[PDB]
């Protein structure tokens, strides 16, 4: 897989309840303008971040998504550039630990991204790999498992109540 140039982690907590650290390294090389959007929106540098944002979607043996700080239900969120920035690269594969730009068609890049639990070969080409999981996959195993409903949307938020650079 593509280098990693910089580390940023996510703290998560299910109601009172601490899961722990998830550590992800960016592919600062291979998506610069992708990995800068993440890194600035984990330190909160602007402002606005994933800090106390929640995984709005689960969905086992496939993803977890999060990353909507403004609506908390999939339909907002803003990248550090604005509304929305172009797709860097298509090219890279999907993974199992893959973080992966959500988006709604091509170069609606914005805040919102997820984390792959599984091959999903059936999103390669069409999402913007920038990074991965070094450690605290269990974590993201946990989460995964986490009980949903109609919408798959956990039944008790799974938030990030820290996030930033390490």
């Amino acid at each position: 897989e593509p280098e990693v140039t910089a580390k940023v982690y996510f703290d998560v907590m299910i109601d009172s309840e601490p899961l722990g650290r998830i550590t992800i390294g960016l592919f600062g090389k291979d998506a610069p303008l992708t990995t800068e959007n993440f890194r600035q929106l984990c330190t909160g540098e602007h402002g606005f971040g994933y800090k106390d944002s929640i995984f709005h979607r689960v969905i086992p043996n496939f993803m977890i998504q999060g990353g909507d700080f403004t609506n908390f239900d999939g339909t907002g969120g803003k990248s550090i550039y604005g509304e929305k920035f172009a797709d860097e690269n298509l090219k890279v594969k999907h993974f199992v630990g893959a973080a992966s730009m959500a988006n709604a068609g091509p170069n609606t890049n914005g805040s919102q991204f997820f984390i792959t639990t599984a091959p999903t070969p059936w999103l390669d080409g069409r999402h913007v790999v920038f990074g991965k999981v070094l450690d605290g996959m269990d974590v993201v195993l946990r989460i995964e498992k986490t009980k949903t409903n109609s919408h798959d949307r956990p039944v008790k938020p799974v938030k990030i109540v820290a996030s930033g650079e390490l």
